[PDB]
């Protein structure tokens, strides 16, 4: 960590000048040699200060990790209207998550904020104050000294004292066969539903390394993890974006239809242009396509849908296919509200699913299926906080779906979810 300090003394340099006493806001962006990679997950995991925020992008180009909290917001839009407040700092990004329920968010506005694009990265320390920038001056010179050395990640540990499942085998067959009677009736046609499954250890389970685990592991993921405080922690690797805008220019995805991966390249590659030409998947991503181009179009320009792929991941595989698209306005409110949750995340007709779930599930989604990720003036970007979990002391809760469609069948379907979660349960058994 010589980069680290001689970055934090350039800082505690500037926060030595005279600042004035007057309300305003300042960011103050410090160079950070990336002679080595730095281990900015290792680095935030060694501070007790709260919440902490890590994501990478999925390309592995884009990496943050930021601390400290000078102002929370409960939603995206109490974020947005706080950003568009100041204009001249464009690039001004908030940090977290969005609920499943979208009117609910848990971000900030970071103390610091270590940002690497690729071969440069920046450390970054902003000044706020509704009051006196000398004021908060103080402040971050405190929250500088609190900062501690790197230390080692601690380790997993692997012994288990108990595994529930909510809902468990026979009332996920009482809940999917009440879902397909459903979908017998009435308009509904595809209901996505969810399991948790809780893992009880003996020790409290350090997050960061659970997230580390999976870096390594889950490849081509985005990496998403907060540390609300020292005893809950909510981090995923999920394959898909929500949405990406720089300026106007708009990108999502149409991520539906899955199989099972294989390490053989050939059996993998057979398993996948398989996919591609089931029609029947096809069909069912391209009504995922359908639902967004509608979702979109009263506030785009032309929406451009791009040829199926497929996307093979570590454990699974998925058809996908990208719209790209203009926004009439640079609105990251329309972009969560408008896209999320998604069809794949809820299903068919959007009103009649959500209301299902929300009828029925014996559990909150809470964060997941929401999206993280972060938002300036000038750009955003949210994954879908899919292949993720809940981390509570020594509790940890992992999350899956299944499209429910009416042949469904509980068991295959409940094999499938096992196969998304697997992604994450391995790396703890």
């Amino acid at each position: 960590m010589q980069s680290l300090t001689t970055a934090l003394e350039n800082l505690l340099r500037h926060l030595s000048q005279e600042i004035p006493a007057t309300p305003g806001i300042r960011v103050i962006d410090i160079p950070f040699p990336l002679k080595d990679a730095f281990d900015a997950l290792s680095w935030l995991a060694s501070q007790q200060t709260y919440p902490q925020f890590y994501w990478q992008q999925r390309n592995g180009d884009e990496e943050a990790v930021v601390l400290g909290a000078i102002t929370r917001f409960t939603s995206l839009d109490q974020a947005q209207r706080f950003l568009r407040q100041h204009p001249e700092h464009a690039d001004l990004r908030i940090w977290g998550l969005n609920a499943f329920d979208p009117s609910q968010g848990n971000l900030l506005l970071p103390r610091l904020e270590w940002r690497r694009c690729g071969g440069k990265a920046t450390l970054r320390l902003t000044l706020f104050s509704e009051s006196s920038l000398q004021h908060d001056a103080i402040q971050a010179k405190e929250f500088i000294a609190t900062l501690v050395s790197i230390k080692p990640l601690p380790g997993l540990h692997l012994t288990t004292t108990r595994e529930q499942h909510w809902p468990d085998k026979t009332g996920w067959t009482q809940l999917i066969e009440l879902a397909t009677k459903t979908i017998a009736e009435g308009e509904l046609d595809k209901v996505v539903l969810a399991r948790a499954t809780d893992l009880h250890f003996a020790s409290p389970v350090n997050a960061a390394a659970m997230m580390a685990a999976s870096r390594r592991l889950n490849l081509n993921c985005y990496h998403f993890y907060m540390a609300f405080d020292g005893e809950n922690a909510f981090l995923g690797s999920s394959p898909e974006r929500l949405w990406r805008r720089r300026d106007k220019a708009l990108r999502t995805e149409a991520l539906a239809g899955t199989v099972a991966n294989n390490p053989d390249d050939k059996q993998a590659q057979q398993l996948g242009e398989w996919l591609m030409a089931d029609d029947k998947n096809q069909r069912e991503n391209m009504l995922v396509v359908e639902d967004i181009c509608q979702r979109l179009q009263a506030d785009t320009q032309t929406l451009d849908v791009l040829p199926p792929q497929v996307l093979r991941l570590r454990k699974v595989q998925h058809l996908r296919r990208c719209i790209w698209t203009s926004l009439n306005k640079a609105d990251d409110v329309i972009c969560l509200h408008q896209l999320q949750p998604t069809a794949a995340v809820a299903g068919l007709p959007r009103d009649l699913a959500r209301q299902f779930i929300a009828r029925h599930e014996p559990f909150t989604r809470e964060w997941y299926a929401g999206s993280a990720g972060y938002l300036s003036l000038q750009q955003s970007e949210f994954c879908v906080s899919l292949r993720s979990a809940k981390i509570s002391g020594n509790v940890v809760r992992l999350y899956a779906g299944a499209g429910i469609v009416r042949g469904s069948d509980p068991e295959q379907e409940w094999q499938e979810i096992d196969n998304k979660a697997a992604g994450l349960r391995t790396l703890l058994q």
